């Protein structure tokens, strides 16, 4: 039976989806304020990202309609450059999850076609993949000013390629992504398990040495060490070792406490200088920590998970709209009249990102503490109050500090339906058998993939 809060999530989903159907059907993203759409893949991104969410929420007539579009309209031969990481976590991941939940081999067929078109990205001197690959022409290349790739981008594609190999029996996917993981396992230039942001595709070595963040460009490296370890049946001890090492590195080098509330937060390090800057992206970490504890990581990880969950909650509730901005700054020393969570004017956007509600889901699953459900409901009510578009859809906003003029940006990112509402639906569920942590691991875009239950 669905409960009150899950029904609320479904209502939000269906209001979002009626905008997508009316104004953006088959297109990458809804622009709900202007009742139009944008493309970058041209591959129905929001539709693919929401397949498994529709299935999970019981939206079966919508799922059927979307499946028909996948069957007749999804084609990968266009002359278009795609980012390998975004392609992998959203489209390859979303198709694999749709396959597993529905049992419909259409989704696997499409996944295999797509994965084969991404493989030219790995054709580099070091076998660290280029950032971009053209799925129609087979040409892959780095960005225009550099032969570096982003460390998170090359280390956050493994679940999907590993699973694709398992399902298809074609080893090329697994072999390509596992080479990357094994290579990075042996690289110099880490700080107590912390990785730099960039890696050169010619030399295979890290660049931008001495600069450490758990936010953009590095965050999901850590997430995918743990998740690959779980996926593989907990038999790949190097992944676990590198994860355990990295968490101690976080404790040693990046953790500080805010003023006035003494909240634990994760900052950035540049040539030994600490910076109290924290991307909302870093709020993945409490959930990943708690996930690890469920799977046997040390209790110290749970203490840190609970502290960071409170901080991420405050990053939301200390804003006038109750929604976290893209980037916050904390004060290490007392500042008269200031809250814990400071926000630069440029950073005040909210893009409907999932990381807080993602981590609330894990913290509730592992602890059973219903306050985490309450916190997620609070955030959802804030989404409804300040980002809802009457004709359909929800929009990113430019000013989380102005409840009267939040200033919509006219875009519904695919991860609102792929991630934010999925995690909220699961957070509110009365059923631990629903996508059990014993049976699935979620990829970087909330697409559940089966755990390889071991020998
Ligand atoms: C710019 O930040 C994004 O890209 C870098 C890699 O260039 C990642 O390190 C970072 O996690 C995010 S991707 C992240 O963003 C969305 C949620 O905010 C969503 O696509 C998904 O969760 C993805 O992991
Ligand atoms: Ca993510």
């Amino acid at each position: 039976h669905l409960n009150y809060r899950q029904k609320g999530v479904i209502d939000v989903f269906l209001h979002a989806w009626k905008g997508y159907r009316k104004f953006a059907w088959g297109h990458d993203e809804l622009k709900p304020v202007s009742r139009s759409f944008s493309e970058w893949f041209g591959l129905g991104l929001t539709l693919i990202d929401a397949l498994d969410t529709m299935w999970i929420l019981g939206l079966r007539k919508e799922f059927e309609e979307a499946r028909k579009w996948v069957s007749k309209k999804l084609h990968f031969e266009k002359d278009v450059d795609v980012n390998l990481f975004e392609s992998t976590i959203r489209i390859l991941g979303g198709l694999l999850s749709a396959y597993h939940l529905s049992g419909d081999s259409l989704f696997l067929r499409k996944a295999e076609d797509f994965g084969n078109r991404l493989m030219p990205a790995f054709r580099t001197p070091s076998k660290i993949p280029y950032s971009d690959v053209n799925i129609g022409t087979g040409v892959a290349h780095p960005p225009r000013w550099t032969s570096d790739s982003t460390v998170a981008e090359v280390t956050s594609i493994q679940l999907e390629f590993r699973e694709l190999s398992r399902l298809t029996g074609d080893k090329k996917f697994q072999e390509a992504v596992e080479k990357v993981t094994q290579h990075i396992h042996g690289l110099s230039g880490k700080k107590d398990g912390l990785v730099p942001m960039f890696i050169n595709t010619h030399s295979g070595l890290f660049t931008h040495l001495g600069v450490f963040t758990l936010g953009a460009r590095a965050d999901s490296y850590y997430e995918y060490l743990l998740k690959q370890w779980i996926q593989g049946g907990k038999q790949e001890t190097q992944l676990l070792e590198d994860y355990v090492e990295a968490i101690e590195g976080v404790r040693t080098h990046l953790l500080r406490h805010s003023e006035p509330s003494k909240l634990t937060f994760v900052g950035e390090l540049a040539h030994g200088r600490f910076s109290a800057k924290m991307d909302h992206l870093v709020c993945f970490l409490p959930g990943t920590l708690a996930l690890g504890v469920y799977h046997g990581l040390p209790a110290s990880h749970m203490e840190l998970a609970q502290e960071l969950m409170e901080t991420c909650y405050q990053m939301n509730r200390q804003m006038e709209t109750g929604l976290s901005p893209e980037i916050v700054h904390f004060n290490l020393y007392p500042q008269p009249g200031r809250r814990d969570v400071e926000v630069k004017p440029a950073d005040r956007h909210n893009l409907l990102r999932p990381e807080t509600v993602e981590s609330l889901f894990y913290l509730y699953r592992v602890t059973g503490d219903r306050k985490y459900q309450d916190w997620g409901w609070e955030i959802l009510q804030s989404f409804s109050r300040f980002t809802r578009v009457p004709s359909g859809g929800y929009s990113s906003i430019n000013n989380v500090q102005d409840p009267q003029k939040p200033e919509p940006r006219d875009k519904m990112e695919s991860f609102f339906l792929g991630e934010t509402l999925k995690y909220l639906f699961l957070l509110f569920s009365d059923d631990p058998n629903l996508l059990s942590l014993d049976a699935y691991v979620f990829n970087a875009e909330a697409h559940p993939l089966p755990i390889w239950t071991p020998a």
